[PDB]
């Protein structure tokens, strides 16, 4: 059980990734937890696409209410610190999908992310706009708590000397 999952995670991390995620989601729903968490943490720490895909595939299938949300919050902030390549940008989508599950700590995570994104707002301002957009798309209600600070931060980031930074802010 755990041996197959560990082998599949490594192969997907390094259509192979899509096939592994689909098989893992079906196997997890049909059916241990500690082995999956350790394998996911190693993949996320190391690679980047496989770890986020495995977490996203496991999200909404295992049924984590608060325990899984808290663990993913620490990993979400790790990828937010650095604006990695376009392949690793899927981490924000996985975080947004998890935050849209409707958990008790989802509102707290959204509020914390919004405050963190305001400070970040070009490896910081551009990534914050994409992160804020992902949070806003998943939770439009939570994105209206502080819209005035976001508008002021977006205006300053839009004037930065870049090309794709303004596209994300717009």
């Amino acid at each position: 059980s755990n041996v197959s999952v560990l082998q599949q995670f490594a192969s997907g991390l390094k259509r192979a990734k899509a096939a592994k995620e689909l098989q893992h989601y079906v196997t997890m729903e049909l059916r241990s937890t500690r082995f999956y968490d350790q394998l996911n943490h190693h993949i996320f720490e190391l690679e980047r696409k496989g770890g986020i895909l495995a977490i996203a595939s496991l999200i909404g299938v295992e049924g984590g209410n608060a325990t899984r949300i808290g663990r993913f919050a620490n990993y979400l902030r790790n990828l937010l610190p650095s604006n990695d390549p376009v392949v690793m940008e899927m981490a924000s989508k996985a975080i947004g999908r998890l935050a849209m599950a409707g958990d008790t700590f989802t509102a707290e995570y959204v509020e914390f992310e919004v405050k963190r994104a305001l400070e970040w707002l070009e490896g910081r301002r551009h990534a914050a706009v994409l992160v804020l957009r992902e949070l806003a798309i998943s939770v439009p209600t939570f994105f209206f708590q502080q819209v005035q600070p976001f508008f002021d931060n977006i205006f300053v980031a839009v004037w930065d000397p870049k090309q794709a930074i303004r596209e994300g802010a717009v």
